[PDB]
DNA sequence: GCCACACAAAAAC
DNA sequence: AGTTTTTGTGTGGC
């Protein structure tokens, strides 16, 4: 009924079939290690403005709720949250002479100025219909649910990070407690108003973000696929849905390669443009019809 | 079919 | 050692 596998930080996933079983909403059981992800494409190069340096680039994603490994599917359910949290990484590139540094995208090559300032990086994620590449609106809520705001999934800034563990993401994902938080702050942000500001250029990276405030982590939590999704295709075989994860570079948009308008601070109309992509292998996801769950047997 | 509210069980404190 | 919070899912109204 309930099978077993060991994550990488000794935790467990297990995966049962909700038509089978039962368990109760905030069971630790309800967290597990959804499907892998896999490279869809590299798009635009960046690199550093002052050695010229390729910065090398890796989305570091993970689904931590929401997804059952089921008779070799992975099985969603339409009406439950699921959890996608993603970082990012550079090779051989360390924070901190990162963020001191600055880059640009190379758009085309031979063409020293014919390059845009990388004003921050940042990541999107989107839900698709794996067959045909249409998309498909997620939704999110807060903690309050329907008490709450509902909202569309947001372009997260960020800077690069190692992924927290899976007991990690768990332990912080309902955390109100002052002293708590405390302690997972600098896991998830980057406070840049606590830097040594004399130690940076005008020009840094870490001075071209949005806010102060800084993700080290995208946390998109209690995510769900719009209720008006079509699960099955007209045959009453499953759709099959895959779940992508996009790095972008923010620039200022004052373009032959793929990019997504990006509503920006100042106003003003930035573009995302795109840097690397993963998706997961083909979802299923189950509706709201009562033989999907265990009550009707 | 999608919405709104309802119930309840374990986490959070 | 209690009370509140969060979230899977049962249900009714149109």
């Amino acid at each position: 009924v309930i099978l077993t596998q060991l994550n990488e930080d000794g935790t467990t996933s297990n995966y049962f079939d909700k038509r089978k079983l039962k368990i109760a909403p905030r069971s630790t059981l309800q967290f597990k290690v959804g499907p892998p992800f896999e490279l869809v494409r590299d798009y635009c190069p960046v690199v550093e403005s002052h050695t010229g340096r390729t910065l090398d680039l890796r989305i570091i994603p993970r689904i931590d709720r929401g997804f059952d490994h089921i008779d070799e599917e992975w099985v969603g359910y339409k009406r439950n949250y699921f959890t996608l949290v993603s970082t990012f990484e550079t090779a051989n590139c360390d924070l901190d002479t990162f963020l001191k540094s600055s880059f640009d995208l190379l758009v085309e090559d031979s063409s020293v100025e014919g390059r845009l300032r990388v004003q921050y990086f940042a990541i999107k994620i989107k839900a698709k219909n794996d067959d045909d590449d249409t998309e498909i609106n997620l939704v999110q809520h807060t903690a309050k649910r329907d008490k709450g705001p509902q909202f569309c999934p947001s372009v997260c800034p960020l800077v690069p990070s190692p992924l927290p563990k899976h007991q990690t993401i768990r332990e912080a994902s309902n955390v109100r407690n002052i002293t708590k938080m405390k302690k997972y702050d600098s896991t998830f942000y980057l406070h840049r108003d606590h830097v040594n500001y004399e130690e940076y250029g005008v020009d840094s990276l870490l001075f071209s973000y949005p806010e102060d405030s800084i993700q080290k982590v995208a946390r998109y939590e209690r995510v769900q696929f719009a209720s008006s999704i079509s699960v099955k295709k007209p045959s009453q075989q499953n759709k099959h849905f895959s779940l992508h994860v996009i790095l972008g570079a923010v620039v200022d948009p004052d373009p032959g390669i793929p990019y997504d308008e990006l509503a920006l601070k100042n106003g003003s109309k930035g573009m995302f443009v795109y840097l690397q992509e993963m998706k997961t292998p083909p979802l299923i996801i189950r509706g709201r019809s009562p033989s999907n769950y265990a009550s009707s047997q």
